[PDB]
């Protein structure tokens, strides 16, 4: 059906259509042990879909996929909430597009329905082979699509493959103004034939339509990489700072990926079996070896380092020019007789010819080191190193090791880093070492991620959330990926930008990984 | 709905078997392969925007089914999708032309055929019937068919900012369409979809320098024409002058000629290039070996830029000397002719016997301008089957496969010093070997990405059946660079006049 | 009877639009893609000769149609054609296996399934009905289906003369066969027919001697095993080892001198090859530049055979002085290690500096070779994904490319000379770009007709998905030559263990 209206002033019209490019199959539910009805008011409540919205500009090419949504109870808030109580479901959905159009100049949209186990093409030409509808920007207000439930079974259990709706640009947008854009918004509600089947206790790990984040300012989150210095600032660096293998790597697949843990307090202490021998070059250095509790010394599959023991990094050409710092002490009955400051390398002096690695082979400036003795390691900071670049060195998984992979931000976006400051251990000694002030940056801390590790994440959607700080009102929108990096869209120069650390994170909506943020952080300073 | 010509329905009574179609193939929103074109203020009246034969190639599904069949009968229903605007004016004309009648090249004459005038203001959902005109019961392959022709009747004008109008065409067969005589699907009727394997340009060969890998693509506004012979291919072969599918083996040749020299230098010995086949030097086959470099232009001797190569005296298939030597391509100066392929080569070495055979391996130039000079290849005679000079359509620029040619040095004055340069190619045979089985529908061109790294940047160019790619994009700055880290992806078939909505700004 | 399991009527109630077939597809019987195999007295008891699914890929017209649809439901009627004679004694069994049931290795147990026994002397065609066994309303891709299994019920005690029986399968869809929702015809599925752009083998690239063209195909006693990893290309994983699709620009690597700790028995200068894919330093990625020479010179001494290469000193703009030198290859029995992994190389040139990034371009071999030296490549040592060592089945023998390597001479300034040698590669790579476009069925290899003289087919080869070709032979010679002026066409799938009917007599 169709319906046309005259706009105010009579300078155009707007259309509102209902279409069924129909598979159109209804199940009798003969094998369902019980058929569970719904509140009649759920069928009359059209809610925004997680995955919408998207914007169309003059630079948007045809053939690029703008939406890809599975037909399931997750399209509506109340069916998503209700579904946690049930075992199966059956029925189609009503999908409504809302086009903020005008008699701009021109352009067309195409929406198509795709059956399960069929690849989605990247051509507007091929989408016309599917059941579809076409729409014009000069007259489009709302298109309602009767999306069917395509299945070869009478009702669903969790884990099936489902049909999809795909939206694409059919003809490019045009207008006199270069800033004119068209925003598409999608809402959904179940069709009257929708039903649930079997009542079961709700799931505690339910992937819910709304994620609630308790008030916890960033400065309270501390710290996978420097767990002795409070977080006080948020950072935005624009030096192509793609994160190599670091600590604090958390994803909602595993918990902690790599040699990371949910208890990083201090700077995790480890010990070494300090055998030694001949050393060329430096005369004061001894080549010790690192022990591995909970990990066998002779298995490449597990990491050859204690869990939580990671960067401060090393391995640069100046690896022997720049030395790390540790509280070192010899092991004796009941504890450690003394705890002193010594220069440690944790690098690639002679034996490996490696880069920033994760041995299993650590070098020290101590000449007093003896073979038959265990020693303590509590890293503190740096000594003689540069700033802001030699802490974020680039290690990775070498050999047959399987660590966290290297990640980069998407084009047009940059990371945001939790930042802390390290004071300098300045000392006047006949024996002892100095230090240098340093800035330390870390990825998402487990205090905020652990909530996501429990609440859940819709599949294929990235969380969009705000950052509300001291009065007056100022909110910055970031995107929290399941892979565990929070990013922001930026414009301007490549300035290193500092953001406060007093504000609560607030969930806003579920968005696709490719979603342009309107709230940009103009890097001008 | 408009029917300029009535559709006469044929009862397939002489057909040995009548094969019915799936009833759902009569859904009329499938695009017409090649039924896409744009109009702008620059398009001249009388210009032909679309010329489609009325066959099963007008529909995505009948084009697929037709590979299984030997015969066909029926017509099509077309629909126009015009992305117009409120400020534009103009008209088009669509006409039906019978099978054995020529298409006129005037809109004045096109009005003599059954036709419809379409106004840009009221043509967004017009339906046209494309009939099947024949004097037989059904069609075989190789027939002569009627055509649909679309032309600009009144040019596009605007009362405000200039706007282009992109027009698309969708089709479905009429209820009287039928097929005949199942046959195995290895027939003609090139497929409506081309599946390109993902092979980045860096993994392809440069036929004009098959030892330096392709490093990047670039576009130059000055290079308005290409006249090369090496590295040129085609799908509607035919053939191309001296271009192989094995460019690496193409770059070795032998020469021999008796005593002689050039006027001003008794250091430039003559040498006639040997043929992979054998003489006579018939003026119907290439005079130079099937594999040979075009690294030369209209240079004249005397303080002249020259060519560098390796040479070696053949020894009973055994051991031969090899050293970098100089080489100029023909005595074009002494004949009043521009540099051409039929001239005998010269090598700057007095130590060469006259009855011996000498090897040649081109590797660079010396004392010469960079790419700008080797980009222009020598001339031809018009006496043998070679490749013509090709230019892009008005408002389109070439896309080339580019490689870097390093230099060679000598501490002594025994070898020769050579300078670096970037060698440039028009096409590679690795991108083509998959297009031969699929085919190209009726003089249409393919639109391709180029899904650059990350999937964020997507470029669009047009691959013609003549073996070159083009895209006009505003700007000077002759050198624009595109990474070779990417893969190709098929989008659609378009008419040659179709313009690309994506523009690669040449000023960034 | 021919139907021990009846076909179930599927009321396609849950199916959206139900799509019908041309009623003449139910009446044509076509060969089954991949339904071909052989039997002999050597066939091992209890083995499974054929294992097919009951998908639409069982018929030539349903597979082409299935590319246009999303689901299906039906059943097929099958026929076995046995090419035996009157001296053949034995019996076949063909059975239908429901999904989620394991196939037993005993013909005595197959009798519990719906089955059909068949004598080898039968000249007619035996019919079977293969129904679609489902608990669902219709099928999508990626399901679990029923199977047809063929086995030897009674062994062949027939061989008065050793004799192979060829068995072929033929199918047609039953009525009650239907398709479901119509979709554009583009799928990730091997085409039942493969069309090869006919190109003579001489117009192809030799990935182990790219500069010189191919001259012939040949068979030798070196067939016994293939270990090199430069002309290796698979159909499911693409290039493997250090193979490339452009071995005409993946050559010419650069080495960095170090001066090492040398023996050379005074002086042999060491060096290290540069690996641009830096993450390569680990044992998980290759230790050598992609597409670099893997010729052999081993094993014992390394003071009698040496490789040959051009070499130069890298400077500002490649202005490197180039001259012919020797070059050994890594670990030789006095530095104290096996032949070589890949990386470390030597050179017979004391002029190498400590860090000056020298070039290398392998040109030939010198010393005792004895081509048989070049056929065996260095060993593979580490944990990176090196190409395995492959061998042909009994009775079958490899077919290789082959090209000529001419020599070069010196006077005294380098002292190094090369020798005429022959270079062969596991056939590649221009023969595979078509296969990726078309694809290969699962578990099947391609049977070939190599056409040589005026269309008179003379030779037949098998092409495996692992990337090699074999032939059936008898005569045990080492110098069989096959011309490269012909072409080949497959369009035919057979099983492994399929004995080719055409035999190559390796005698005069």
């Amino acid at each position: 059906s169709s319906k046309t209206e005259q706009v105010t002033g009579a300078t155009g019209i707007t259309q509102s259509t209902v279409t069924a490019p129909l598979p159109e199959a209804v199940s009798s539910l003969s094998l369902a042990p019980t058929v569970n009805a719904l509140d009649p008011w759920v069928y009359l409540n059209q809610t925004e879909v997680p995955g919408g919205t998207f914007t169309v500009s003059s630079a948007t090419q045809p053939g690029s996929v703008l939406l890809e949504l599975e037909i399931s109870p997750e399209l509506n808030l109340y069916t998503s909430h209700l579904f946690r109580m049930y075992a199966g479901w059956s029925g189609g959905f009503s999908l409504k597009l809302l086009v903020a159009g005008n008699a701009f100049s021109a352009g067309k949209l195409i929406a198509a329905i795709i059956p399960p186990n069929i690849e989605v093409p990247n051509s507007a030409y091929l989408l016309t082979g599917f059941p579809h509808e076409i729409l014009d920007f000069r007259t489009a207000d709302s298109m309602e699509i009767i999306a069917p439930d395509i299945k070869n079974i009478d009702y669903h259990f969790r884990g099936d493959k489902l049909g999809k709706l795909v939206v694409m640009v059919y003809s490019p947008l045009r207008s006199t103004s270069a800033d004119f854009e068209i925003e598409i918004k999608l809402t959904s509600a179940p069709l009257p034939d929708f039903k649930f089947t079997m009542l079961v206790p709700p799931i505690q790990n339910n992937a819910l339509p709304i994620w609630s984040i308790p008030q916890a300012p960033p400065y309270s989150m501390v710290n996978p990489r420097s767990p002795l210095t409070p977080v006080v600032e948020l950072y935005i660096n624009s030096s192509y700072a793609t994160c190599n293998h670091q600590l604090g790597r958390y994803t909602i697949y595993q918990g902690a990926i790599g040699n990371s843990t949910f208890n990083p307090s201090g700077a995790w202490t480890a010990t070494c079996t300090a055998e030694a021998g001949s050393v060329t070059g430096h005369p004061n250095w001894r080549y010790a070896l690192l022990d591995l509790p909970d990990n066998p010394t002779f298995d490449p599959t597990l990491p050859p380092v204690p869990r939580g023991f990671c960067d401060w990094g090393s391995g640069v050409k100046s690896g022997n020019k720049q030395h790390l710092v540790c509280f070192t002490g010899k092991k004796v009955e009941g504890g450690f007789q003394d705890v002193d400051t010594h220069m440690w390398d944790y690098g690639d002096n002679e034996t490996v010819g490696l880069d920033n690695t994760y041995q299993r082979t650590i070098y020290i400036k101590d000449p007093s080191l003896e073979k038959d003795a265990q020693y303590l390691v509590i890293p503190m900071g740096v000594s003689g190193a540069a700033n802001d670049d030699t802490v974020q060195v680039a290690p990775n998984c070498y050999g047959s090791w399987d660590y966290a992979p290297t990640v980069a931000p998407p084009l047009g976006e940059q990371f945001v880093w939790f930042r802390s400051q390290l004071p300098a251990s300045k000392t006047t000694t006949t024996s002892g070492v100095n230090s240098v002030p340093v800035n330390v940056n870390a990825l998402m801390s487990p205090d905020l991620m652990c909530s996501a590790y429990a609440s859940g994440f819709p599949l294929g959607k990235v969380a969009l959330l705000d950052y509300v700080l001291f009065g007056g009102s100022v909110v910055r929108q970031f995107k929290l990926y399941p892979e565990g990096y929070m990013t922001a869209n930026t414009t301007g120069s490549n300035t290193g930008f500092i953001i406060p650390a007093d504000g609560y994170f607030r969930f806003n909506s579920w968005v696709s990984p490719s979603f342009m943020i309107s709230s940009v952080v103009d890097l001008n300073l």
